[PDB]
DNA sequence: CGTGCTGACGTCAGCACGACG
DNA sequence: GTGCTGACGTCAGCACGACG
């Protein structure tokens, strides 16, 4: 019926990094928002045209740190993130190390299982890339008994309610598509997070649902790259 | 002198609790907002009357947890917070445990040494009711080697710009700074930012007095035991 | 009865380039 | 390389009611 069950939190996650996939990139900035289930469930469902951005909900975790890359950014990549190796590390940030997975698991740790990660294209760039950042260290998976799922085809599930062109899936395009306002803090770990948010909170009961039935396994997603 | 050298990152800090120091109170939820010294004194100029309210730094690291506490909350602090034992253990929320220790123990690992928090009433309330919480604990303080501040004291310290009985709740002196109320009041983030603006008005003459008054953080006696 | 139309489904070659930083 | 799409082959379902 559903593998592995109802999911009792879901994490939004949203990387920053040095490039693209043909670079071998590495993670600049990352961002988690836990979300209890009840949590999510419970946002106003309150929508005339055009519906109200939906407003956070109170009870919340939430992680946000810059990591130190091992080689620099595109010129293109840190135009936009507004960041760069240079001053990541003349303010002393650290690299991708064990102590930053410790971080991670006690954050997971603290959320109620099953527990379900969401990261807008995270099939092909965010889940694969991180599994790569993790699989180079010593310690054991922060990740493992965790699952996962791609905000993309959950959207495109969604927008099943109704047939013009064919339109985007981009974050942006998403977001303006359904609240008819420009998103804002953009290609900042925690601002795109938020947007995210924010589109999966258009219909919460429809989402979980398909959450539920397409959750897989954060260990099965192979490593963007190797060593 | 200096007694602990220039501070290379300050923790900007905030707790929502059960209630008052006089009820025995735990805590409910939690913001750590980490800003390194270079971050700060890149903060631009403050000019004009008012001026305007700063951005905060692009490079931050930002921490957030609700907490469930081990007694109700009081009806005074539930109602100002928007937190309730009930709806955090319903959420699934754990307890201030060994686990939580050992991530913030990991996150201020993280950021370059020397270390300074900083808390608005934090030597009367935070910093007590953290000693509190984590003495409770099998581990070690994750806080040791770490420095602390009020940011009451570095404020009024700073209000001698000019040459002079105000408020110094964290409230009134945005207000008195920026000439707009502060917006989500109450909640351990929003307060953590509306503290991180105030400090962010001079941020210069700040870094300079969070030098000469940290303090370890080991030194500060629980609120209770 | 067979014959032969139709609509549903799975497959695959061909085509336009998304969508992450 | 990915990810839509339309063409094609296949198959199950359905309509015929013919005759002495
Ligand atoms: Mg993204
Ligand atoms: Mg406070």
């Amino acid at each position: 019926t559903l593998p592995h069950g109802h999911m009792q939190t879901l994490i939004f996650l949203n990387l920053e990094a040095t490039g693209l996939p043909s670079s071998r990139p590495e993670v600049t900035e990352l961002c988690l928002l836990a979300v209890h289930r009840r949590a999510l469930e419970n946002t106003s469902i309150s929508q005339g045209h055009p519906p109200p951005v939906p407003r956070p909900p109170r009870v919340v975790d939430k992680l946000s740190l810059c990591i130190a890359p091992g080689k620099a950014c595109s010129p293109g990549a840190s135009e936009i993130t507004g960041l760069s190796k240079a001053e990541l590390e003349v303010q002393g940030r650290q690299r991708f190390d064990d102590n930053l997975a410790i971080l991670l698991r006690a954050f997971l740790q603290r959320q109620p299982q099953p527990c379900c990660l969401v990261a807008h294209n995270g099939d092909r760039y965010d889940f694969p890339l991180l599994q790569t950042e993790l699989a180079r260290l010593s310690t054991p998976s922060p990740l493992d008994g965790t699952f996962c799922v791609d905000s993309i085809a959950a959207l495109k599930a969604l927008e099943q309610a109704s047939n013009g062109s064919r339109k985007s899936y981009s974050l942006g395009s998403i977001y303006t598509r359904l609240y008819w306002q420009a998103p804002t803090d953009s290609h900042t770990a925690e601002g795109d997070v938020l947007t995210l948010l924010s589109i999966c909170q258009w219909k919460p009961q429809a989402l979980l649902q398909w959450v539920d039935e397409h959750a897989r396994p954060f260990s099965t997603v192979k490593p963007m790259y190797g060593t």
